[PDB]
């Protein structure tokens, strides 16, 4: 009954090369192989090493699994260290009655370079209007930190009520985004000029503006 | 290189029993051995069922492996629902040396009412196609639980290049929402007669289509 130790977080900058290293708690290291898995944000895993340090087709060379039988430990180290490697690792080996897992590491990588979000602002669909709704979106993409602040406007006022923000997640592209969206009335959306969705990040504010279609 | 297929998504009321199925798409279930896996939210992977049918120690025996196959399908049932077995549970299989993972089945223990998504979809805005921009966004709110899964097409085909999907967040109604948005071109939005966003939540799927227009 063995179990893989592993420290719960790194943090290390571009270009350099980080460690994780993976401790079994009994028996010895080489009597089992161990194998690693790469999670990204609410996202499925991937195997980046099998049987101690071969790499699956499509995973990148910078990737290298190592055993030290000395310590009865497993490495994985990534070297020239890019922004897309931020995840959590998991180590896993073999023990008779189960498959062991090691508790997971978080990696950070530091000094990732600030990104302004690309900003869309939709009017209301044909068929949401046809169904008694005027919600509108404002679509928030390609940011980097994952914090902003939004506000609307109905003509030059400020919207009080009916706005939600979805809580900002990462993507592929290793920045951010984001939905606000505005749950209008139909009388709404037409007895106003405009509507504007005004986003501000790193202390700069973009500003969109729509108004009611001619169709 | 066969597939193992399981549900999205499952969930009950604390007490009940649920079973999660796994169907192996070519071959006999029977020729190799399925694991099961656990993540909870926030955690590492643990294993509950190795070998078809055992149990690791401490894995108590409200979990149960089984084998049909006349369906080629593999079975968790989990009996007695607390709510730490909220998870997503990962079947697991090899055909020859080839290590092959399921999509993985979200299992949430009910916390508050079901509840359907709206699904709103927009087409371009006038802006971002100045822009070369023609980026569609598919608005899905007031959902519990919080997993669904997004598929796009264009006319009949399914679309996987320029999909991205954020994570759900809960809102100020204590329900979740999410957006999908699909990255076109002005050239492949016009050069279709339709694109579609595809929701499925809980065992329903809903889709809504958008067509180039001038009203
Ligand atoms: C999808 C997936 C993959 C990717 N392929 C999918 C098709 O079969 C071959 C592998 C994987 O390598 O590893 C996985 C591993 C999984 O579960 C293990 C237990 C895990 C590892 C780390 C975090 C969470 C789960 C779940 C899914 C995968």
């Amino acid at each position: 009954n063995f179990m893989l130790n592993q420290p719960h977080s790194v943090s290390e900058s571009p270009g350099k090369t980080v460690t994780i290293s993976c401790t079994r708690s009994s028996g010895n290291i080489d009597s089992n192989y161990v194998q690693w898995y790469q999670q990204r944000p609410g996202s499925a895993p991937i195997t980046v090493i099998y049987e101690d340090n071969q790499r699956p087709s499509g995973v990148p060379d910078r990737f290298a699994g190592s055993i030290d039988r000395s310590s009865n430990s497993a490495s994985l180290t990534i070297s020239g260290l890019k922004t897309e490697d931020e995840a959590d690792y998991y180590c896993q080996s073999y023990d008779a009655r189960n498959v062991v897992f090691g508790g997971g590491t978080r990696l950070t990588v530091l000094g990732q370079p600030k990104a302004a979000p690309s900003v869309t602002l939709f009017p209301p669909s044909s068929e949401e209007l046809q169904a008694n709704k005027a919600t509108l979106v404002c679509l928030i993409s390609d940011f980097y930190p994952g914090a902003v602040t939004v506000a609307w406007k109905a003509d030059s006022s400020p919207v009080k009520a009916g706005v939600e923000t979805t809580t900002p997640s990462k993507q592929s592209n290793n920045k951010y985004a984001a939905s606000s969206y505005l749950s209008l009335t139909p009388e709404q959306w037409k007895s106003h000029k405009s509507y504007s969705c005004q986003v501000t990040h790193e202390g700069s504010t973009v500003e969109k503006t729509v108004a009611p279609t001619e169709c």
